[PDB]
């Protein structure tokens, strides 16, 4: 079914257009995914200059179809079942004591490449907060993404809390509320409650002078 499109390495393109408090920026990413291992390897570049928010705050927005679903849980993989026509992911990301991002992403194949096209709008950020003040460490904690079915919208929802490390030892919470809805009208898999366990490693390309992020991520379904 759509899962058949993910048995090997798949090239990935990510394109993001953003506006946070009137700071306009764009990000382009390239890399590949291998759902057999739940593995993503991507490099993202800010093509407009300096990124006006910290890179870690964009990780969740910057392809859950690459999650490794164990064989015994394959009937719960909504993301691949929506392919190749794709799905639309919408999120509200609420930064505790600060502003919010609202995002819309279309995830679909363009020929044999998996594309994630994103619009991000951020409002009500504090000039001197952890986000616009760039007070977040360049690292990333492991988290669970809790998925539930939304049968009346033929899709899924997700809820989860990201904890961003602040440079003083504290934590910036980012509450995520997510909806995913198929683009096509073929049948999709509507899962039982489960989660995705995600681990992410952020690094820099030593030969790259543009503002950028190298990401290695592993995503594995569990909870059934
Ligand atoms: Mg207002």
């Amino acid at each position: 079914k759509g899962e058949e499109l993910f048995t090997g390495v798949v090239p990935i393109l990510v394109e993001l257009d953003g506006d946070v408090n009137g700071h306009k920026f764009s990000v382009s990413g390239e890399g590949e995914g291998d759902a057999t291992y739940g593995k993503l390897t991507l490099k993202f570049i800010c093509t407009t200059g300096k990124l006006p928010v910290p890179w870690p705050t964009l990780v969740t927005t910057l392809v859950q179809c690459f999650s490794r679903y164990p064989d015994h849980m394959k009937q719960h993989d909504f993301f691949k079942s929506a392919m190749p026509e794709g799905y639309v992911q919408e999120r509200t990301i609420s930064f505790k004591d600060d502003g919010n991002y609202k995002t819309r992403a279309e995830v679909k194949f363009e020929g044999d490449t998996l594309v994630n096209r994103i619009e991000l709008k951020g409002i009500d950020f504090k000039e001197d907060g952890n986000i616009l003040g760039h007070k977040l460490e360049y690292n990333y904690n492991s988290h669970n993404v809790y998925i539930t079915a939304d049968k009346q919208k033929n899709g899924i929802k997700a809820n989860f809390k990201i904890r961003h490390n602040i440079e003083d030892g504290s934590v910036q919470l980012a509450d995520h509320y997510e909806q995913n809805t198929p683009i096509g009208d073929g049948p999709v898999l509507l899962p039982d409650n489960h989660y995705l366990s995600t681990q992410s490693a952020l690094s820099k390309d030593p030969n790259e002078k543009r503002d950028h992020m190298v990401l290695l991520e592993f995503v594995t379904a569990a909870g059934i």
